[PDB]
């Protein structure tokens, strides 16, 4: 699809058995999804951007289903007031910002 | 141009006849550019980013040249870890996501 930015570029993505909407974030080097649990290893990270840094959880390796496109990657967990779709995962899905 | 995101987006803007590098956020509603000076009156705006909220001064109908793109709309000026053009403005230079 081609989305537009009049609004915000919210899709629906499938993680850890769960439905979530999720922002398509250009902006965003990785991953970031509020507090869910998810299997195996992780290890701490601080991420930063407007209003300092947040403390996450680093899981590497999880598939995420993002508006029907499957893609794995490294995925952040952590107190983020919105899920984010990052560039660790667009790339994985074909997303390109065209102007 | 048809962007990929395998590295950050950054893009030159132009605004205030001085050269800068931002960053396009799709993730941004509004666009953040670093302390610089802008002509004119601003007015009071908080905004909320992924470690809290922060104040910002926002200025009305700035020119800014984005990638080569005239655009004519809000900057806010204040802390942030990069200079980020949001939809506001990507809006203007007629951008779209696709995948
Ligand atoms: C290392 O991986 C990272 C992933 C995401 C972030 S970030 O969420 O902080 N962010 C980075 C950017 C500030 C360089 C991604 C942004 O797209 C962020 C994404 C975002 C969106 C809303 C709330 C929290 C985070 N948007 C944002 O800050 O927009 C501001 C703040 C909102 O006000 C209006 O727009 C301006 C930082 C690190
Ligand atoms: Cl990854
Ligand atoms: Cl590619
Ligand atoms: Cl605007
Ligand atoms: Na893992
Ligand atoms: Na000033």
């Amino acid at each position: 699809p081609q989305i537009t930015l009049w609004k915000r570029p919210l899709v629906t993505i499938k993680i850890g058995g769960q439905l979530k909407e999720a922002l398509l974030d250009t902006g965003a080097d990785d991953t970031v999804i509020e507090e869910m649990s998810l299997p195996g290893r992780w290890k701490p990270k601080m991420i930063g951007g407007i209003g300092g840094f947040i403390k996450v959880r680093q899981y590497d390796q999880i598939i995420i289903e993002i508006a029907g496109h499957k893609a794995i990657g490294t995925v952040l967990v952590g107190p983020t007031p919105v899920n984010i779709i990052g560039r660790n995962l667009l790339t994985q899905i074909g997303a390109t910002l065209n102007f």
